[PDB]
């Protein structure tokens, strides 16, 4: 009776050569969370799907993916 489903069915030179490099392809979740509670106080709470597909994050002191990150640096 009750049914839930998720389907994701699908100098440098490239001479006649296929490349995919950085790429998120298939993410099926079908999540179910009854009676969910979240109480964040000055932090970071992540309870969902995330798909980061960066290719170049060149840079000193940088951050590529800052999920659920809590940065409290001092001096």
């Amino acid at each position: 009776k009750e049914r839930v489903v998720a389907a994701a069915e699908k100098g440098v030179l490239y001479v006649g050569s296929k490349t995919k490099e950085g790429v998120v392809h298939g993410v099926a979740t079908v999540a179910e969370k009854t009676k969910e509670q979240v109480t964040n106080v000055g932090g970071a709470v992540v309870t969902g799907v995330t798909a980061v597909a960066q290719k170049t994050v060149e840079g000193a002191g940088s951050i590529a993916a800052a999920t659920g990150f809590v940065k409290k640096d001092q001096l």
